[PDB]
């Protein structure tokens, strides 16, 4: 009923190449169509667009940190554990993803290779060729791209002089069969962007932002000592729950296949996990709108070892709000049903 509620279902938009050339605004656009309910939503770009000529030229690229993922437990709740491996090329990787051990299994619909991964997840570990840094965008293209999206959240490093590695500049991720990526939302709680470049697909778990305390007590629940020593363990990105467990204990939840060629949103307390299907690579980085900033006040951070300093944004854009801020008193609540204020113009 909220469960089923589309309002807060992951919609996909297919925008034409005039609507896609400007990002700020037809984010304004998908959230003025409720998109953010759900937590993340697909954008298919127009046939036309392409960010690069071919992808025949990245044998040699290094992928500094490879990490293998080694996964515990049992009865749908589990800890993924890294191990960083020696570093290793685009080719050595595809090798290994396209090899015997670890290639995509045999399947029919998509929801046979789901039950292989809940089942298979703890056996045979992965590499997953995550967070190098590095844009596949050839230098030429204007719409959408992820290493420079305009928004807001550029004052870090215009104002501040900071950047961030993944945040504020682009990640590459290298998957294989059965890679995954942990319940977790964004840093600081913003925005994230990811695009499929090629190969075999991404699927994600998206849990609406008004449903996510349910989720964070779920997860308490279930990792009494996790949560005891950081309140905001999640942020670690160890913790994997599957399907069943959110459905046996009331979680709303959606999922959505990426193919090659399509973009992802995530929005501000969007939790997400998922899974690569077999050999793919994805860039991604994180982006900001006016609606996110309040999120950054209030974000729960990691308080055992990322963080950003609100400051230079609510001088800017809540310059009446400073001083009761900075003594502790604004308590403005969060409505996540809410369009960023961006969006007034489509009505
Ligand atoms: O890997 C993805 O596709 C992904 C997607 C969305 N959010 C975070 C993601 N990855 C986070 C992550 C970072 C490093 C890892 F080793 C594993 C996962
Ligand atoms: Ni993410
Ligand atoms: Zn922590």
């Amino acid at each position: 009923s909220e469960t089923l509620n589309p309002s807060a279902r992951i919609m996909t938009f297919y925008p034409t190449m005039e609507e896609f050339r400007n990002f700020s605004r037809y984010i304004a656009y998908i959230e003025s169509q409720g998109a953010h309910r759900a937590g993340l939503a697909k954008v298919v770009p127009p046939k036309e667009w392409k960010p690069r000529a071919s992808y025949d030229d990245i044998d040699d690229l290094v992928i500094p940190a490879p990490i293998q993922q080694l996964v515990t437990g049992q009865s749908g709740l589990f800890t993924q554990y890294n191990i960083q491996k020696k570093a290793m090329t685009v080719r050595e990787f595809r090798k290994i993803a396209n090899s015997d051990k670890y290639c995509t299994p045999r399947y029919s619909e998509f929801e046979e290779l789901e039950r292989k991964y809940w089942k298979n997840l703890t056996f045979n570990p992965p590499i997953y060729g995550a967070d190098v840094n590095g844009t596949l965008y050839e230098k030429h293209v204007d719409e959408w791209n992820i290493g420079r999206l305009r928004t807001i959240l550029d004052l870090v490093e215009k104002e501040s002089g900071i950047t961030i590695e993944g945040v504020n500049t682009p990640y590459l991720y290298f998957g294989m069969w059965k890679t995954s990526f942990a319940w977790h939302t964004e840093d600081m709680d913003l925005y994230s962007i990811n695009y499929l470049h090629f190969g075999e697909p991404k699927s994600w778990y998206s849990v609406p932002p008004e449903h996510g305390k349910r989720l964070e007590r779920l997860a308490k629940g279930f990792f009494p000592g996790s949560a005891q020593s950081c309140e905001a363990f999640l942020r670690h990105k160890m913790t994997l729950i599957s399907p069943l467990m959110l459905k046996k204990y009331g979680i709303p939840f959606d999922k959505v296949t990426q193919e090659a060629g399509e973009f992802m949103i995530t929005f501000p307390y969007g939790y997400h996990a998922g899974f690569n299907h077999g050999f793919n690579c994805a860039e991604s980085t994180n982006f900001a709108t006016r609606r996110w900033i309040e999120y950054g006040k209030q974000a729960v951070l990691c308080s055992c070892r990322v963080k950003i300093s609100m400051d230079v944004f609510v001088r800017k854009f809540q310059p009446e709000r400073y001083k009761l801020w900075k003594a502790g008193k604004d308590n403005t609540v969060i409505d996540h049903t809410l369009p960023t204020p961006e969006a007034a113009e489509f009505l």
